[PDB]
């Protein structure tokens, strides 16, 4: 008989087309096995890459060692994994990150250059020009400066936009106005041109795009929610944009995936709907950190990532 | 009775709004006059302000010492500017540059990461995910590689993209593979995934944006069109977007402004019109430089910015 691999994993992941590219590049290094969930053979995994998984992952894999989540955050990792005493990875990634510096930059443009208008007048054969808006005089917020917050923060900065940053946490960063704490959270917000929430979801941060937060920014204002859905409440959005509270949002997740085809925000005209595209680690460097990690903890070495569950 | 100023400048502009904006940034100057064409104390002016202006300016102003293009090109200058012996020169703005940068890098965007396949799919309320282009694996090339064409590629290098130009004569750019000369195009064509034009239109760039270029480039290339409308044969772009040689174009320019309500281009799903709003430079800029210029020569000295007629 052919022996076991050395390693088996078990790719939990809420969409199909990932977790099977992930078990392929797994598949790609010999000695290795990825079973998606339903296999009998999953509840033997030592190892876990995850991305919206069972929240009863530890009941169906109980043997499980060490757990990755597909991604830099962990928001989307169900409550009993951090309650638990496995150990926790992430995947830190530079492609990633430059990924969601992308689709924000496409979405400040967007606004700050009126490709928006652009693109809505072209339905009707309208030539428009509009002035033409510096990035100076284009204030951008970033909500949320972690890996991937500060990252954007500061390449914005760069680009010679100007920019404002909030977080729950002290941060500093060069270029970037740095706002702390709910009670900074005016100030932060009431000079700006564009917001974008890089926050993680949270019983705090739940939504946390609605209309107290909206109020407090200048009339004509832009959202672009890289976050989760949950940060939104969606009829004050609606709201907002309505009123002209908000001149339009790029939205790239959302409560439910996909968004349902009769969900109003489809057909705001001020509206960008993505499918939730902003960015994601290719399989092949989530495979490789994975078995990296895999083989650190089998040689008893630090892990590498490690997901600080108390933070 | 009050004396006449001792600056007076005639504003030749083909966009009313523009020349407005001109002669109002040059009446901020005490002692300056701005006038109009149609003013018959034109005929008397000095200097001038230039962008599309007359061809029959030199005829209908007579006594010009220095003539300013209102812009860092020149190729909307009538032919008799050059033949004659006034001096001219253009406005050299990093403000301007930045803008024609970031109309670039919306329009990269907008196809390397599939904004484009989102705003189409939003119509009809389709969710549907494409696979992520990293920026090294989406290769763009530059045509003109002059003071926008190269800042543009090197910007471009400086985010990841792979980057490729083309001039007409050697240039040497750090992070982007030159070509040069006519003989260089197929090399250049054969491996872009995205085009963007910066050329001068002359005899020889007339009509560049055509089925011999299109033929050469990989099937499924993009097409951004940042210099003049007659660069393009607009009839050969329709039939490259629609075998599919062109995936997609953001256009805007075009032989005559506003672009006529139908003209094919406006409804073509796979074309984005943009109001020949690249970039402009500011009217506050325009003014400040072409003072600068007119005081610089009435002390007798030597001229920023000067136009090689011969070029």
């Amino acid at each position: 008989f052919q022996s076991m691999s050395d390693i088996t994993i078990v790719v939990d992941c809420n969409d199909a087309d990932f977790a099977r590219d992930i078990c392929a590049a797994l598949q790609q290094f010999p000695d290795v096995t990825a079973l998606l969930p339903h296999h009998q053979a999953a509840r033997d995994a030592q190892y876990a890459s995850c991305w919206f998984p069972d929240p009863q992952l530890l009941s169906r894999s109980p043997g499980l060692k060490l757990i990755q989540a597909a991604s830099a955050g962990v928001d989307h990792l169900p409550p009993a994994l951090f309650a638990s005493e496995i150990p926790l990875c992430r995947v830190i990634d530079e492609d990633f990150r430059h990924g969601m510096f992308e689709y924000a930059l496409w979405s400040v443009l967007w606004f700050q250059r009126h490709f928006d208008r652009a693109l809505a007048h072209q339905r009707t054969q309208t030539w428009k020009l509009y002035p033409q808006r510096a990035a100076a005089d284009f204030h951008i917020g970033i909500m949320g400066l972690g890996e991937i917050g500060g990252y954007i923060a500061d390449q914005l900065a760069r680009l010679g936009y100007r920019v404002s940053g909030w977080s729950r946490s002290e941060k500093q960063l060069a270029g970037v106005t740095c706002y702390r704490g709910e009670e900074a959270l005016d100030h932060f917000l009431g000079s700006l041109d564009g917001l974008i929430n890089l926050l993680p979801l949270t019983a705090q941060t739940r939504g946390i795009l609605a209309a107290p937060l909206f109020n407090r920014l200048p009339a004509g204002a832009v959202l672009i929610n890289c976050g989760r859905g949950e940060h939104m409440v969606n009829d004050d959005v609606l709201a907002a944009l309505e009123s002209g509270q908000l001149a339009g949002a790029v939205l790239d997740v959302f409560p439910q995936e996909p968004l349902p085809a009769d969900d109003p925000l489809w057909r705001h005209p001020q509206v960008v709907i993505t499918p939730h595209m902003a960015s994601a680690a290719p399989a092949e460097v989530i495979a490789r950190q994975l078995l990296e990690n895999i083989q650190r903890q089998r040689r008893g070495l630090p892990l590498k990532n490690l997901v600080n569950k108390h933070a």
